[PDB]
């Protein structure tokens, strides 16, 4: 394959598209014996080169890593996605889809077809494994032997056009809850929120509109509500057809948070909308209620974190503005105006690709993980440096920081808990550690609450992944391997 | 896996274990369209720690890397040689097998199995791809799939114990020659001489003795004759009673040629033993006859090459007598005396690996490719460095050279023919290139005749292949793939 010369193409970001298995990856350390499951992840992965001669990272087509952790050892299996738009480009030996989130730049051939490269999170439910996207439906892929069913449209009981990467798990009922926007096309102010329960089936689908497009990229979940903060990265028709990016930042525009209720019954009238002075926030830690209260905690930045999506009225990209912090947004269902009730910084740490216990989902919760940007630490060999892992104790305040060394920078944690019932945070984390000077990968395993001794065991791939989403662990009986 | 901390698994021998699949790999330049089969080669790679805690470089298990050449572009296959080893392990769990070439270091479970890592080369012949060790039948697999078939044993009709790993073909007839050492146990005097008719059935099998045991690892083969030379690098169970390796070098041993007439009613008076001083010679460019005279091109060293296999006598390695040039052996069965005819140096240039245009087999021939070490090249980062590719011009006495710079070193290249009745040397030559400072290898394709201009297309691989043996390409018609 002729790939271009670019810097989405070339060193870090040189395509790989490895299909493995490789069981009992070499190793240091102690794999804790109680690990029976596996950590999945994914990342974009070109299977071809671009239409135009230059793309982006987040265009890249979905491939997937299953790290299978049992008897004291770890094996990897990898596999593509094998997207509508994969299965089609696999025939034709070539691409036939163009830009990111842009229709207009597709082969005619492919009008209409959905554009999903399913590239954005590898997450587990219903005896699934969902590969997901959120400008179409998600795919789904058997979680063992990693083949590929299709995209799940529920029966046909979805109507929405779209699904989000980002699915949040009720631990009240085991119920997953997603949104779908620009749900009934591209750039529409529509939005779908869903509930699918444990067994698979869609519970509810219920419409609603926003106050303006933009990438509704993830969400919060409570009890009663959808929390939905609404970020002006927007994008339009017109965009595309002047040949931009379809993501760009407004800094003149208000930001709001939407507390949308969890009822088939929705109706636009029940919701409240929120404003704030513009910012930028993209992930959600937790969200939870208190009182008539709702908090939600979000990593955020005074301006734009995406270079790719640029400022809409030609302002050169900013690192410094694009540092973000954890932050709680708080806003009170009983207030009179349409204020937050209290914006408050919980961190100076800088940091990003927030995770909890995700059995906490939706309450009151003491332990956060992030991936931090320690700009004080020697680099040995532009972008953001995620160069740490950090633990935030929001009882007690205290902070925990594992720095990866001067030549390393890390991927998403994901935490893996000791049983259904253990304590909150009682069990580990897993991620991956980009070896840059070695061009290899290691997965890094943590005692998930002490974590300044580094890792208690560091498995080693003999080749290097790309840059990663999003990923989560999944218990074997939840995936059908071995009990 | 808990591997040892020592030079046989770290760094580039670190071990890899990888099966994958990858069409369409990201290249440069341009693949010859003409180019329609693969290039098989062999990795030692060890599946499992060693029993003891250390090993060497040529006790790792086979792993086979396949790069289909097709269309413009270069796909790779890489799977596991299943050997009995191999799948009795894997069913343990554990090694089971222990030190190089020493039965007595073996778990008392597996007394009496092959020991065959077929670790040495990757051949294509009758059908079948040859996965090959000199220890034990060669193991046969499927060259389209890469599945195991299991050992050759022909039917029954193969008395011995061992085959070669490095089986030539006699463009006069097609058959596969071979031989097999130790033929009726380890470290006897016994040698066989295998003939396979292009389907695949044996047609001979004769039996001989050798001078004394050693390391019979290549030979060669003329219309009339087996050419096979006796090198004092020899073992004996008392070595292996002693815990040394199992071969050592003895500097004050006579090293003979023997010309082996090739015929099923071979009896032992038929052969000629032709002596000379104690020097090192492993491989064998090629042989040919010219009247009453043989001739036979091998890379000779004043000494030792394997420093894993020390002097029996206690010196030091020596890296300075271990240098090979390309050196004409001649003999003459008419002569009077047991004297050679001439030893005369060829080239100057210091390499091994040596290949031909493989359709020159046994004739008077034009073209030799090597490995050269070329030690006033930088090196900006012990062992043999084999960092250039070398071609010798027998009529002409021109001598091509081709260096991968500074940070790079290469393995065994192979020819590929043009068709079947094109001129000598009318092809390709590739090769796999270590690039050392990126931790990946590329595959190089050569215009055969015309390498110092570099290579016309190369390809990336997105990971390190280890330290290989030998390789051989196959026109996809010979391997089950497409027209
Ligand atoms: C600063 O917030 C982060 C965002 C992201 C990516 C979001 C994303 C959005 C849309 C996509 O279509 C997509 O597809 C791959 C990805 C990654 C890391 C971060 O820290
Ligand atoms: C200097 O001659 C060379 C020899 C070799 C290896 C021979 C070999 C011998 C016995 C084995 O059992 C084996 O198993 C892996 C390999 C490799 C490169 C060279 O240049
Ligand atoms: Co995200
Ligand atoms: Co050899
Ligand atoms: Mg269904
Ligand atoms: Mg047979």
């Amino acid at each position: 394959a002729h790939f271009p010369d670019t810097p989405a193409f070339t060193g870090f970001n040189a395509p790989s598209r490895i299909e493995c298995d490789i069981p009992n990856l070499v190793h240091e350390g102690t794999i804790p014996p109680e690990l029976n499951g596996a950590f999945f992840r994914v990342q974009p992965d070109p299977q071809f080169p671009p239409r135009l001669g230059d793309d982006i990272s987040f265009n890249g087509d979905g491939m997937i890593t299953r790290f299978h952790i049992h008897d004291g050892q770890c094996d990897i299996k990898q596999r593509w996605a094998k997207t509508n738009k994969w299965k089609l480009e696999n025939a034709a030996g070539k691409a036939l889809f163009g830009s990111y989130r842009n229709p207009l730049t597709d082969d005619e051939s492919v009008k209409g077809e959905y554009r999903s490269t399913a590239n954005t999170n590898a997450f587990v439910f219903a005896g699934k494994l969902w590969a997901m996207k959120e400008d179409s439906p998600s795919l789904t892929m058997d979680p063992a032997t990693m083949e590929t069913f299709g995209f799940e449209k529920f029966g046909g009981k979805m109507t929405g056009q779209t699904f989000t990467a980002h699915p949040k798990v009720d631990p009240l009922t085991g119920n997953m809850v997603a949104i779908g926007y620009a749900a009934s096309g591209l750039c529409t102010d529509d939005v779908c929120l869903y509930e699918i329960s444990p067994d698979g089936e869609l519970i509810y689908e219920a419409w609603f509109k926003v106050p303006y497009y933009c990438m509704m990229h993830d969400f919060g979940v409570t009890k009663d509500y959808l929390v939905l903060h609404i970020v002006p990265s927007i994008g339009s028709w017109d965009r595309l057809e002047k040949g931009l990016p379809h993501f760009g930042f407004d800094t003149t525009l208000p930001v709001y948070l939407g507390i949308i209720p969890r009822r088939a019954d929705l109706k636009q009238e029940d919701i409240r909308w929120f404003k704030r002075e513009n910012c930028f926030a993209s992930h959600v830690m937790n969200a939870f209620q208190e009182g008539t209260k709702v908090h939600v905690d979000v990593p955020e930045a005074e301006n734009n974190m995406f270079p790719f999506f640029p400022d809409v009225h030609g302002a050169p990209f900013n690192p410094q503005q694009a540092m973000s912090r954890l932050t709680r947004w708080t806003v009170d269902m009983a207030s009179n105006s349409d204020e937050f009730d209290s914006v408050t910084r919980l961190t100076e740490t800088a940091g990003e690709f927030p995770r909890i216990d995700d059995r906490m989902t939706g309450l009151p919760y003491r332990y956060g993980w992030m991936l931090e940007m320690d700009m004080k630490r020697p680099v040995e060999l532009g972008g953001f440096l995620m160069n740490c892992l950090f633990l935030k104790d929001h009882q007690t305040g205290a902070e925990q920081h594992w720095w990866c060394g001067p030549t390393s920078s890390l991927q998403e944690p994901a935490f893996i808990p000791r049983s259904k019932d253990a304590p909150e945070g009682d069990g580990w984390i897993v991620q991956v550690c980009n070896r840059l000077a070695d061009h290899k990968s290691d997965l890094l395993i943590f005692e998930a609450l002490d974590i300044e001794k580094g890792p208690v065991a560091t498995v080693h791939l003999p080749f290097a992944l790309r840059f990663g989403l999003h990923g989560n662990w999944a218990n074997a009986e939840e995936i059908g391997l071995a009990a």
